[PDB]
């Protein structure tokens, strides 16, 4: 379902990109998108699919029009358009100035001083799950510690019940890998009727939890409405749920695979940061995008005013103009060039969350699970949309290789 080329695309710059169902799935999400990185590739092409949008291909083109909000607005970041049209979150959805007081909210919630207060309970939760699993000898780790560990720390950030869990979670995937089950501003919606009343309960009695926080927060000397709130966490809950979860299966499906890797990290710790930093470059998976709030030449093409571009994130690291190499896992790069948690304005602000659940996991998994490997038969299905995700990781060790602790 292609949808016939407007007027002013060149037919050349044509090249027929499903972000939903690229063609080289089977051999991994990243080496899918990496296409768009092949000698016949130009920098900036336009797909007919998904409605037809515009893709920078290039860390370059991605990094400038990240930069540069005035032309690239993210007032409809998702495509298809009525996805990006149906998207209100704050601050994702706001250009500066206007976003500023916002993220400085966000900020108050997610940020450092956040993170290093959890820190004893991320450490906790990690070493219960681990140790709960080791004895096993076998798990599915997508569902039995990617989602886990992180969305129970959000949980616990967020005050809101273990118990919602499933419904939540699968809202939030309607939203970034979309299943044709519902659309949207369904989803959207449906997420929304879950967040009113608890707004409304931290309005008038707040806790010290992030809702509560954002709840009765002040932006551009008034308090926040109600709706202002409800689109803050609305984004909360999203980032919480969608982003580590997928990651870490990325993360721990290469690690299964590569015992030089897992060594590496256990006799040379002091490394762990920046095989971090070598990961979310090589596991980048987010692709969002912006809109075109005129008419402009970029790079010699020119876009028109409403055009969608996708920008993917997940790209610029794995362009060969910025890291020599790029397929290719090297814990000693001498620079780690990534644009894994966005640039410009819009840059990620749980980025240090993210950050520390991803070194702990490492430390700790591979403190008590040294040797482990994909399960015989096991075929690795990924799975590709706004986040890229994992579908089932099933894994298998012997019990008489780990060490408690
Ligand atoms: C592996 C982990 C993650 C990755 C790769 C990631 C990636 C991103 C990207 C690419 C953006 C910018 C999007 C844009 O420019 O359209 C961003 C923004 C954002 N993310 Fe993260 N994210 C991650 C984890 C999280 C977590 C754990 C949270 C906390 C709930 C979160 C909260 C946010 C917020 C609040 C923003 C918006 C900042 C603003 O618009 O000013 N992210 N993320
Ligand atoms: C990856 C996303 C595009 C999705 C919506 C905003 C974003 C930056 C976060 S965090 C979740």
């Amino acid at each position: 379902n292609l949808a016939p080329l407007p007027p002013h695309v060149p037919e050349h710059l044509v090249f027929d990109f499903d972000m939903y169902n690229p063609s080289n799935l089977s051999a991994g999400v990243q080496e899918a998108w990496a296409v768009l990185q092949e000698s016949n590739v130009p920098d900036l092409v336009w797909t007919r699919c998904n409605g037809g949008h515009w893709i920078a291909t290039r860390g370059q083109l991605i990094r400038e029009a990240y930069e540069d909000y005035r032309h690239f607005s993210s007032e409809c970041p998702f495509i298809p358009r009525e996805a990006g049209e149906a998207y209100d979150f704050i601050p994702t959805s706001m250009d500066p100035p206007e976003q500023r007081q916002f993220r400085a909210l966000a900020n108050q919630v997610v940020g450092m001083p956040v993170v290093d207060k959890l820190e004893n309970r991320i450490q906790e939760l990690a070493c219960s799950l681990i140790e709960s699993l080791r004895p096993q000898g076998q798990c599915n780790f997508t569902e039995d510690y990617a989602e886990p560990f992180p969305i129970r720390i959000f949980m616990l950030l967020a005050g809101l019940p273990e118990e919602d869990i499933p419904h939540l979670k699968y809202l939030t995937d309607q939203m970034t890998r979309p299943d044709g089950s519902m659309t949207f501003a369904e989803a959207k919606e449906a997420l929304y009727d879950y967040l009113i009343p608890i707004i409304e309960q931290r309005r008038q009695k707040p806790g010290t939890d992030a809702i509560s926080i954002v709840a009765n927060g002040q932006v551009n000397g008034r308090p926040i409405t109600s709706d202002e709130a409800k689109r803050m966490c609305g984004l909360l809950l999203v980032g919480g749920l969608d982003t580590v979860v997928n990651f870490l299966s990325f993360s721990m499906e290469f690690l299964a695979k590569s015992p030089e890797h897992r060594q590496e990290l256990i006799e040379r710790p002091e490394r762990i940061p920046a095989a971090c930093e070598e990961l979310l470059r090589r596991f980048s998976l987010v692709a969002d995008g912006r809109i075109l709030t005129s008419d402009y030449e970029f790079h010699g093409v020119q876009l028109k005013k409403g055009d969608q571009i996708l920008l993917p994130q997940m790209l610029s690291g794995l362009d060969e103009r910025e890291n020599a190499c790029p397929m290719h896992v090297d814990f000693s790069r001498q620079k780690v060039s990534h644009t894994t948690f966005g640039h410009g304005s819009h840059l990620c602000l749980g980025q240090h969350l993210a950050r520390r659940e991803i070194i702990v996991t490492l430390k700790e998994w591979l403190t008590r699970i040294p040797d482990f490997s994909i399960a015989p038969g096991a075929q690795i299905q990924h799975k590709s949309g706004i986040v890229s995700g994992v579908q089932a990781l099933p894994l298998v060790w012997d019990p008489a290789t780990t060490k408690a602790v």
